[PDB]
C-alpha cells in the first residue's frame, strides 16, 4: 500500500473481526430463513424478514471490506462458525435470539468506534456512524416492537397468535 | 401408426392409466371444490383452491394424451370412479386427503419414470421430468405447509381458526 | 415432515454437503474480488469478475436448500471453511485457482447426480441437470478462455498483458 | 458578527490556513492539467483528471469559506504559492506528486478535526467529516490505484505504457 | 422443364460445380469458426468473423441454385469435400487459408463469367457480376488489409499483437 494514513493495525485487525461477526451473522439469518420455510413450520413471512436480514449483514460485511481497501488495510478472513442452532424454536424464540445477535453487533460497532476515537481516526468513527449505528438502532426498535407484539399474541391460544403475527405484521 | 419409435407397449398402457388417474384426480377435486361452495360449508378460498387443482389435474392428463400421439401410441379411457367421498369435512380433513391423493399421483410418476429408464425411453423420462416431477414435488410442498397452519390454527377454537386460515391464506 | 416421499437420507445429507461447498466457493469468491480492489493491485475487472462469482455460488446455495425443503429434508449448516489462501497473486494464478475450484464443484454435482440416479431420484437428477450442470460447464469453458487469453499475453511484458486482458476482456 | 458561538479563534484560523492549502492545491492541479496539454507531452486523459482535480479543490476552498461565515468568522487570505514545479515529468511523476500533495492536504484536515474536537467544536468535525474526510480517503485510493496501474504498465516499453494508460483508464 | 432458352449444358454443369465450391467453401469456413472457438485457441473474434463466412458463402450457393432453376437448368449435388485441414493455426495462418480460398472462388467466377460470355450467355455474366464479382473483390481486400494488421502485431511479441487485433479490428 501506499495510500494507508491515520490507519493504526489495531483498527485494522478490529475491521477484519467485524466483517467476520457480521458474515456470521447473515449465516445465522440464512439458516433461521430457511427454518421458517421447512414444510412442518411454514410461516412464510417470518422466511422472508430474516431472509432480507440474512442480505443485510452481508452487505454490511462487504462495506467494512471495501472501506479497508479504501484505508489501505487488508482483508483478512477467518472461518465462519456454523450457527448456534439448527432448529429454532417458535416466531417467539427467534425474535428473542435475533435481538440477541443484535444486541453483540450493536456493541462491537460501539467498541470498534470507541477503538477509532481513542486512535484519533475520525474517517473510522463517521463511517461508522454513517452507515452503521443508525441502522442497528434502527433495526433493534424494530425487532423489539416485533416481540412485544408477538408476546401480546401468545395469550391461551399460541398458534393462532403465531399465525396472525406472520399474516398481519410480516410481509408476505 | 408410421411414426412410433422407441415406444414400448408397457409405456404406452402405463401412459393410458396416468391418464385415468389424473382424470379421477380432476374429479376428486371437482367434488371437493363444490362440497366448499354448499351454504352450509361456505369456505370460498378452499372451494377456489380445489377447483384450480381440478384444472391442473385435468391439464395433466390433456398434456399426457397429446404426447401418447406424439409418440404413436394409442389412448385408451376407462371408467371414471367417482371420489372416494360425498362430504369432505373440514378443511384439514379435506386437504388431508388432498396429499394422500397427490402421493398416490406422484408415486405413480415415479413408477412410470422408472420404467422408461428400464426401457431405455429418454423422450418418456423427459417429459415426465420437465412436465410433471417438479410441479407435483411443488404442489406437496404447498399442501404440506397450508395442512402445518391450519394445524396451528385449531387450539380451543377450530371454527374461528379454520374462518382465519380461508380469509388469510387462500386466494378469494 | 408429511411430504417427504422417495427422497433418501444419503442424498439429503449429500445436498447439506453441497451446499457447504457452494458457501464456500461464494467465500472464496469473495476473497479473490477484495484482494484485486486492493490499491497494490488495482485491477477492477477481475474484482468484479469475482464478485459477480461470489454472488453466483451463493444464488446456488440458496437453490439448493429451497430444493432441500421443497423435498421434505432437513437443512444442516456447518462452519464455513476460510479461504485456502490470503493473497492471490496474478490475475492468471487466480484464475488457476478459479478453474481447481469449479471442476471440484462440478465433480460434486456430478457426484450427487450419480447418486441421485442410484437412489432412483429422478427429481435430484433433473433438478441438478436444470439448474446446475450446464451452468457450471459454461462457466469452466469461460474460465478456460479466460486462462488461454491470460497466458497469451504474459511473453516478456506480464504487467503490460495483465492490464491488457483486465481493460478489454473483463467488464468494467 | 452577532452569530458567533463555540467557534474559537484557533479553528477560525486554521480554517483561513486550510483554505490557502486548498487555493494552492488548486492551483498546482491548474499547472498539472496544462502541462499535460503541451504539444510535446499531449496527455489529453491526464490534461482532464488533473483539471477536474483543480475544479475540487477549489470548490473545496469555497466550502471552507462559506463555512467560515456561517460560523461567524472571518476569511483572510494570503498569497498563494507557485506550484512546485514548472513541469511535470511523466505521468508516474505526475501522479506521485499528486498522491504527496493529497497525503498533506488530508493531514492538514485530520489536524483540524483534532483540534475541533479539543476545542468542543462538533460543529466543525461534523463539517469535516460529512464534506472533507471521506472525499479525501476516496481520492487517495484512486490515485494509488493509478499509481499501481501506471507502475505495471513501465514494462521495457514506457511510452507505449503511458499511451495506454492514457487511452484505456483515464477519461477522453 | 418448358422455360429453358439460352442456357448451355456447358454452364448448367459449371453452375453445379460452382455450387459445389461454394458450399465447401461454407463447410471450411465452418471449420474455421469452430476451430477459434477451442478453449485453447479462444479468440472469439475470429470465430464470428469465420461464422459470418460460411453464412455468406452458403446463401452464395443457394443464390446459385435458384439461378439454376430460375433458368431450367437441373441442380445435381456432389460429394462435400472435408476441409483441408482439422486444425489452422494462428489467426495469421487461418486468414492467409481465407485468402487462397476466396481467390479460388474468384476464379472460378470469373472462369465462369468468360464461359457465359463465350457462350453469349447475358443473363449469366449479369448474374455474377451483380451478386458475385464485387462481393468478391471487397472480401479480399478485407482480407488483404486484416492479413496487413495482423503482420504488423507480430512484431517479438506474437501473443499479445493476436489478442489485440481479436480484440481491437474484429466485431465482438
Amino acid at each position: 500500500s501506499q495510500i494507508r494514513q491515520n490507519y493504526s493495525t489495531e483498527v485494522e485487525a478490529a475491521v477484519n473481526r467485524l466483517v467476520n461477526l457480521y458474515l456470521r451473522a447473515s449465516y445465522t439469518y440464512l439458516s433461521l430463513g430457511f427454518y421458517f420455510d421447512r414444510d412442518d413450520v411454514a410461516l412464510e413471512g417470518v422466511c422472508h424478514f430474516f431472509r432480507e436480514l440474512a442480505e443485510e449483514k452481508r452487505e454490511g460485511a462487504e462495506r467494512l471490506l471495501k472501506m479497508q481497501n479504501q484505508r489501505g488495510g487488508r482483508a483478512l478472513f477467518q472461518d465462519l462458525q456454523k450457527p448456534s442452532q439448527d432448529e429454532w424454536g417458535t416466531t417467539l424464540d427467534a425474535m428473542k435470539a435475533a435481538i440477541v445477535l443484535e444486541k453483540s453487533l450493536n456493541q462491537a460497532l460501539l467498541d470498534l468506534h470507541a477503538l477509532g476515537s481513542a486512535q484519533a481516526d475520525p474517517h473510522l468513527a463517521d463511517f461508522l456512524e454513517s452507515h452503521f449505528l443508525d441502522e442497528e438502532v434502527k433495526l433493534i426498535k424494530k425487532m423489539g416492537d416485533h416481540l412485544t407484539n408477538i408476546q401480546r399474541l401468545v395469550g391461551s391460544q399460541a398458534g393462532l397468535g403465531e399465525y396472525l403475527f406472520e399474516r398481519l405484521t410480516l410481509k408476505h
